[PDB]
């Protein structure tokens, strides 16, 4: 057939041609993602003399107003006068082009899952991974702006953004996928691997979603490897609990999905109902990150800032983040006052 006199596909993504001249000012040069919402190309302003990524839109109902939340949001962000709006990728302007919502970006670099593979997924030093979370918890600090109260609710690897490859400076793409606070619309949210446990219990939940996807992404950046790689939900619960040990009572007696991975026995305690993991609370992050062994699999042994101090230092602050309490859940403000940041 012909898809939007031939522009679109079949499935209604804007056809991109390298080298394509738009309204006098864009110079489309590549394609350098993709997804449900659409694609985002590399692209030169003519303009203002500048690289530039646009987020084109499909060309469809559902996905365009989507992407008009996302435009409010970014547009609701830049009214603040703060730095700390430049954590956050920033929308330079928007457009409609051949049917398609056009979002401008600033062109940043490679994403924080790009890194790790060129690891070969073994992570980068306690020090890069310092500078990482010091951005995010300052990015997260403002996302708590009261009259922002923005939950990104999609915190991965993936989202996050070099600026520079020379650099370590860092962003939040994608806000396409926020939650923003007040009444609960939806429950099955955040990428699985880095998804609370408030999410997964079915309970009502807030910002603090967030800190506990950065906790999980912090330790897979030092790492190499996801933290809690649950293939499904049950095996995901599974994976936090050998780490963190049955969560507590008091919050399993709330939760509507209590019962999809614990039991509660006669005795009123909960278990593990069963479906091969390490007891209740045995996988320490004390091990997993190598504390008095050199980091993880010894490979940062004698390497500055990486003593048995600079790691407790670690430990505990990401242990803060991965309370399974929402309410004590360590908040952007006393995260950034943490002695792992401490100069
Ligand atoms: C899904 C989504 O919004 N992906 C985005 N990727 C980039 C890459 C950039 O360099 C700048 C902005 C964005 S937004």
């Amino acid at each position: 057939k012909v898809y939007n006199d031939g522009y679109d596909d079949d499935n209604y993504d804007y056809i991109v041609k390298n080298g394509e001249k738009w309204m006098d000012r864009y110079e489309i040069d590549s394609l350098i993602g993709k997804g449900s919402f659409g694609q985002v190309v590399k692209a030169y302003d003519r303009v203002e003399q500048e690289w530039v990524a646009i987020k084109i839109i499909k060309n469809k109902k559902a996905f365009l107003n989507q992407a008009q939340i996302e435009v409010r949001l970014l547009e609701l962000m830049n009214k603040h006068d703060t730095e700390m709006k430049y954590y956050i990728v920033h929308l330079k302007r928007h457009f409609m082009f051949r049917n398609h919502l056009c979002l401008v970006f600033e062109m940043l670099s490679y994403n924080l899952y790009d890194l790790l593979r060129n690891t070969n997924f073994r992570g980068v030093s306690l020090n890069l991974t310092r500078k990482f979370a010091q951005q995010m918890c300052t990015a997260l600090l403002f996302l708590a702006t009261p009259e922002l109260s923005i939950i990104h609710c999609d915190l991965k690897p993936e989202n996050i953004l070099l600026c520079n490859p020379k650099r370590s400076a860092i962003k939040i793409v994608d806000f396409g996928s926020s939650c923003q606070l007040g009444q609960r619309i939806y429950q099955y949210i955040q990428s699985r691997f880095y998804r609370s446990p408030e999410v997964l219990l079915g309970m009502p939940y807030d910002l603090a979603i967030d800190m506990w996807s950065l906790g999980c992404i912090l330790v897979e950046m030092h790492t190499g490897e996801p933290l809690f790689s649950g293939a499904n939900e049950v095996d995901q619960m599974n994976k936090i609990v050998e780490v963190l040990g049955i969560p507590p009572a008091h919050i399993l007696d709330q939760a509507p999905k209590a019962r999809k991975f614990f039991e509660k026995l006669p005795d009123g305690t909960w278990n593990l109902k069963k479906t091969e993991y390490k007891p209740p609370g045995t996988r320490k992050l004390h091990n997993i990150l190598g504390v008095e062994t050199g980091g993880p699999g010894g490979r940062r042994a004698g390497e500055s800032g990486h003593t048995v101090a600079d790691y407790l230092k670690f430990k505990d602050l990401i242990l803060r983040m991965l309370d399974y309490d929402p309410k004590t859940r360590i908040q952007p403000y006393y995260a950034l006052q943490h002695s792992f940041f401490k100069k």
